[PDB]
């Protein structure tokens, strides 16, 4: 899969919800990060796009209480790179997954609802 950023101007932004609908309109979906390698090429896109110190959504969703968190694409939860104290469910609203996109690529857990920029694959 083809993954590509979305860092948009600072009224563009999009919750977790139009992201997914906007990735899913060009016939792809939210991106998973399933590996390292994945990672890095997520990396180089920020570094060549300069679209540095953004926060932008991936395709963490939490399923159920038993499951956890889940890939929208379905692609089974095995590589984890969660910041240190993450997923933390703060004040009891974060459901979604966002990357920061800084040379950790540390995903951290926050409201569905707050306005981020994205990454679609395809
Ligand atoms: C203050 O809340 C923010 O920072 C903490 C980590 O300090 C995250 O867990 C949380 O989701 C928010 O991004
Ligand atoms: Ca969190």
């Amino acid at each position: 899969l083809c993954f590509k950023l979305y860092a948009k101007g600072k009224h563009e932004k999009k919750t977790w919800f139009e992201s997914r609908d906007f990735c899913r309109a060009l016939g792809g979906d939210l991106a998973s990060i399933n590996n390292k390698e994945e990672q890095q090429t997520i990396w180089r896109l920020i570094t060549a796009s300069g679209s540095y110190h953004k926060l932008f959504w991936l395709g963490l969703t939490y399923g159920s209480p038993s499951e956890g968190f889940t890939w929208s694409d379905g692609s089974p939860v095995s590589y984890e790179n969660w910041a240190y104290g993450e997923p933390n469910n703060y004040q009891n609203v974060e459901y979604c997954g966002e990357l920061k996109g800084d040379p950790t690529m540390s995903w951290n857990d926050i409201n569905c609802e707050h306005l981020n920029n994205w990454i679609c694959q395809i």
